[PDB]
């Protein structure tokens, strides 16, 4: 039940696309711990902000739905970016 202001709550892109993106976690009366669906490791958290690397979003399987879920002690609502990783040559029809 807390005020956290982060990045939207969900993503697509082809797996790999995915370059480094630092995401911005508005803690103006919220903390952040992690995002346990990519052990941080995953990811490079920078105290109300956090950016990921392609690395971690490039490893990432087929067509996956990856979930960026910011612990910010409200997991029950907590801001999930539910990101899509497809590396596999498909979607694109601009």
């Amino acid at each position: 039940m807390q005020d956290p202001t982060i990045n939207p709550t969900s993503i697509s892109a082809k797996a790999g696309s995915f370059a480094d993106t630092k995401i911005t976690l508005t803690p103006n009366g919220n903390t952040f711990n992690g995002i346990s669906e990519l052990q941080s490791s995953q990811y490079t958290k920078g105290t109300n902000e956090v950016t990921l690397l392609a690395s971690y979003l490039n490893t990432l399987p087929e067509n996956t739905t990856k979930t960026l879920t910011f612990d910010f002690g409200v997991g029950t609502k907590n801001p999930k970016l539910t990101i899509t990783v497809l590396p596999k040559d498909i979607p694109g029809l601009e």
